[PDB]
């Protein structure tokens, strides 16, 4: 873990636009969270979610002036692949990526907001499913939503996922949320954007897995 | 196609070299794209990590390591307490169960194994594939895991047609032309699980 606190967002412009260069190189820091589970049946999640990053930064590569903001790769990749668009490229890279993050987003804002099962307050089920639910659950078929719930069990104790979180530091369970809580703010908003994004260019579909 | 890209046959001695090896079963990967299911994504993707692992140990030493054997002679005297955790050796543990995955489930279809209620499915040879290969090192949670993906297996018709592709074989003499790879291939992954029994090399740990 990079320590997030140190990799904050940008803050929007006026105009909302979201430089890609920085926000990659951002969101390059987060795929490890799916370590901090402590489990190996989530290493094919951090696998997928580097994949799109990878994508990505593949093509912004290409021509960082070009696809200089995240409004510009699906432009320019519109242009590029015409009738096929968007289900192509970085536009698809970027689709479900932001699904992820705001998985990661929802489920550690849940965290920081003290949301908890009463009866069981040190497990972390209810923040995972409802982050799934809001970010995810809709673009799984039968399989894959069985596979989720298998998974479920197997994710850590919240003392202990916070305690993977705050690994480097000396740090407190309740100074680590003071952390969270900070990149969580253009965090959110960033992703916020990209799914009114996607929804005024016509980007976002909706299949199944 | 799995027909072509035959294992050598085992010598005498039984010591299988490294070089070939690697070459053969770097062809199998594509077995799991057989199946039409991007749920089989992360499996293909550890095998062929298992593969990768070894081929770079290999890289490092072509010469120190001419056989299977030779990498576990090695990494015990490089590792003690870690190994056989550890390195090639951990690689290999690993690949060979996912090798006698394939063996298995494809050994069942070929010998005519099928469910008579849901003769057009492959279920139950994947299923016998899974718990004489891999079952016994899964925890609950995966092997829950396990049997939801099951319900994203192909159809035996359409199963046989992907391993067929190019050819214009029948159901038959594909299986005809499977049976034959699986002879040199079930043999030498035999001599694997003899090697790390006699080595000391196998560990029972569930994931
Ligand atoms: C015997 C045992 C063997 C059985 C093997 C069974 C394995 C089955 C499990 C597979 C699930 C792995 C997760 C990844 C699934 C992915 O298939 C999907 C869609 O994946 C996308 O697909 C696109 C094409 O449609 C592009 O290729 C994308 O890529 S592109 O770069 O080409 O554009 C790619 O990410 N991703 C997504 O569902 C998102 C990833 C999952 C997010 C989950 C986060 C929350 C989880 C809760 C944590 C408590
Ligand atoms: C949206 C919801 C999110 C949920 C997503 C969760 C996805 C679930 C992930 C589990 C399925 C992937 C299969 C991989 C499981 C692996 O955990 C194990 C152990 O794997 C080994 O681990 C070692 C360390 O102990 C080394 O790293 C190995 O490697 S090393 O190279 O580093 O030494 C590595 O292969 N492999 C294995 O269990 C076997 C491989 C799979 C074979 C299965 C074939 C059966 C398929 C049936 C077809 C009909």
């Amino acid at each position: 873990m990079a320590l997030l606190a140190e990799h904050l967002l940008k803050p929007l412009p006026a105009d909302k636009q979201i430089e890609t260069g920085p926000f990659l190189e951002a969101v390059s820091h987060l795929p490890p969270f799916f370590d901090c589970l402590g489990s190996p049946v989530f290493t094919p999640i951090k696998a997928d979610i580097s994949g799109n990053i990878t994508k990505i930064k593949a093509v912004y590569d290409t021509n960082p002036a070009k696809f200089r903001t995240l409004q510009n790769i699906l432009e320019v990749e519109k242009e590029m692949y015409g009738a096929e668009w968007p289900k192509v490229g970085a536009t698809l890279a970027l689709m479900w990526l932001k699904r992820g993050l705001r998985f990661i987003q929802v489920f550690l804002q849940s965290i920081c907001d003290g949301e908890r099962d009463e009866n069981h307050p040190n497990l972390i089920r209810v923040n995972a499913t409802k982050a799934y639910e809001m970010a995810l659950k809709k673009y799984h078929g039968w399989i894959v939503q069985k596979i989720f719930q298998a998974a479920l069990y197997a994710a850590p104790y919240k003392s202990d996922f916070l305690k993977a979180l705050s690994k480097g530091q000396n740090v407190t369970e309740e100074e680590c949320l003071e952390k969270i809580r900070l990149f969580l703010v253009n965090y959110t908003a960033t992703i916020d954007v990209i799914y009114e994004m996607y929804t005024q260019m016509n980007a976002e579909l909706n299949y199944k897995v």
